[PDB]
């Protein structure tokens, strides 16, 4: 939908069960480049939601538009007020759907290949593989290249 | 004062009291872009000062000139010798003053919004908000954009 | 040998003895820019080798060619299969030799200057000094500048 990088992002919080625990994967993907930020969180409150969002902005750049579901994360005042403070238009109107599946496929794989290493390690490996290793044909460019 | 990014930086070490403890905030701001690096340190010796400076170079790039106060951090031989080794002109001749206040305002806010999270978390959130979220009108550009 | 950044990399695993322990330094250097990634690892198995390699790609970009020795790290199926999966040509055919020496000289220095700080700290300081502080005359550019 986005015509350039950081025109329109999509965001979701999805659960990822691991070692008997359901983490909250905050996921931010750019709709033009496909570049992704992912944060693993214990909770889903406005602190973690804003913290996951800032981190995505840290890696990708500041977006103009963001689209999310009606999850409790993206309906809290704190988050809405955050977005209006820094001139980020936010609609609660799939790409994040597919992106979640890709991310989790890589997590499951990296945790299987290396069962003793932490979950943070597997998320870095998954992010780095998706953004900078996967060549998004036919352009030959990776998501990271197209974004920057 | 700087005509381009990394022409002239300013640097300061300021105290930030939190949970009964005074940390040393090493602060490096570029005088053209306004882009900032901040490191929280327990001490202010040449190890931490050089370590905070390298980190600023890690994020911003290598500067030609740096201006600091006569604090003990920027008068030690180790630091002076460091600067002369890597061709960085250093004068001990406000922007860092205002930058410290902005940084601390964000720290106080993020620690208030999320009292249970560590101080490192709040510093990342503060840095990311300042460099990449704040739009420095009238250009519409953020500090990070103008720097890179 | 590389005509551009990320055309041809060289990679090595070398030992670095510190505090009675031999770490495995995975080292990835670009043959055109001289830009370097270094990861400290306890082991040398395919998990750590791929993890160190992804991190190098994370910082530098995806390479087309990589050249390594016949070390057990770069002969494992897991690593070979990894490379063929993501379209990275890998030969087991010096720059990494000199790069290892430079890196270790900086490690020895930073550990001497600051004996109480962790080894991770010294590796960051060494990497940042090499990539972004050292001016690679006569161009005046640093390795990081030439790479990006
Ligand atoms: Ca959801
Ligand atoms: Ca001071
Ligand atoms: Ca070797």
């Amino acid at each position: 939908r986005g015509l350039l990088p950081n025109h329109i992002w999509q965001g979701d919080v999805t659960h990822y069960k691991y070692k008997k625990y359901k983490y909250c994967l905050h996921v931010w993907v750019d709709t033009f480049s496909g570049a992704v930020s992912v944060s693993c969180k214990k909770k889903e409150t406005s602190c973690e939601t804003i913290s996951a969002f800032l981190q995505a902005i840290s890696l990708l750049g500041k977006p103009l538009h963001i689209n999310t579901d009606n999850g409790p994360a993206f309906l809290s005042q704190e988050f809405q007020e955050f977005c209006t403070s820094y001139h980020i238009k936010h609609s609660t109107h799939g790409l994040v759907e597919r992106t979640n599946g890709i991310i989790k496929n890589l997590l499951n794989k990296y945790l299987l290949d290396c069962p003793n290493l932490p979950l943070d390690n597997a998320i870095n490996k998954a992010l780095w593989t998706l953004n900078q290793l996967n060549v998004m044909n036919p352009s030959g460019k990776t998501r990271w290249q197209i974004h920057h």
